[PDB]
């Protein structure tokens, strides 16, 4: 049972509504869960989308941002708390400190990177959080593909290929992820 | 020969893969830092692939740099060190010394560390945190699906298409060093 969940995710929505209806359906699994949100703080894409979601849904949203990133990433008007840190390591620490478990909608480079880091972060012993990826539409299917080939040619162990939990729908993965150990 | 490149860091870990033609490439790789005259940066490594390309660039001559988190030294130093090894506090210390002391950055096949250090050096070239060129070494076909996945992220609109030609790609040494010099 968890109270607080980083999910990782960016300031675009993806042409398709697959993606949107995703992030909003993982913003409802939290809700009903009573699961606090920790994210990037950006106010667009899958970002505004699910924090707007949770924190209307009357849960705990904090934002987690680099100082520089602000005029990229937030635009419009906040809501939920937002703290500002130094740089892109700061902003990874603090999420990682502030979260039980970790999420990945999808999302271009620096989402993958979050959930590549914080995938490395449980394979080296440095947390025991679960890892999960909502792999909406298949999203996820080359990455999934690229860590089988990982364990397949000797640079991933067979056990570490099962620190990512995933599904193609919110409601399953956090089934599955109240489930993992 | 030429090259723009005087410091490049090398992405990679402690396997070397079960097939040989993944130790080929590093030993492939180390060669062609050697030929331009090229440092390396990398994770201060002396088994898998990190060994076996510090250990052909430190032969050849050149100068190696290995940045590690005083924790991993028990785990990733073996036998020898090779090269002149920097000790930092923790993961986020080793990748910004590691950024900080390289002009490019080449990713070899590797598992979850690589490919993490990989992806953060793309998106800090697509946040404009630095100007730097990324390359990585398909070593036949390990990173087809890491590639297509970038695809994906195109088509799905996550991804601008200039933001995808930031990973310089080809399947060896010398074809992905060629690219990586033509790169603007």
């Amino acid at each position: 049972r968890f109270r607080k969940i980083c999910v990782f995710c960016g300031s675009h929505s993806g042409h398709r509504e697959v993606f949107s209806d995703a992030a909003i359906e993982l913003g409802n699994e939290l809700v009903k869960r009573k699961i606090d949100l920790v994210y990037g703080g950006g106010s667009v894409g899958l970002m505004g989308l699910i924090s707007r979601r949770v924190y209307e849904g009357g849960l705990h949203v904090l934002g987690i941002i680099p100082k520089a990133l602000m005029p990229i990433e937030i635009s419009g008007e906040t809501v939920g708390d937002v703290r500002v840190v130094a740089d892109m390591h700061e902003r990874k620490a603090a999420m990682a400190q502030e979260a039980e478990a970790f999420i990945a909608l999808p999302g271009g480079y620096g989402t993958m990177e979050e959930l590549l880091e914080m995938i490395t972060w449980s394979q080296l012993g440095i947390h025991k959080k679960t890892v999960g990826l909502l792999n909406v539409d298949g999203y996820y299917n080359n990455l999934l593909a690229l860590f089988d080939t990982g364990v397949e040619e000797g640079f991933i162990k067979p056990g570490a290929r099962n620190i990512v939990v995933s599904a193609p729908t919110a409601k399953e993965l956090m089934e599955k992820m109240e489930e993992y150990t």
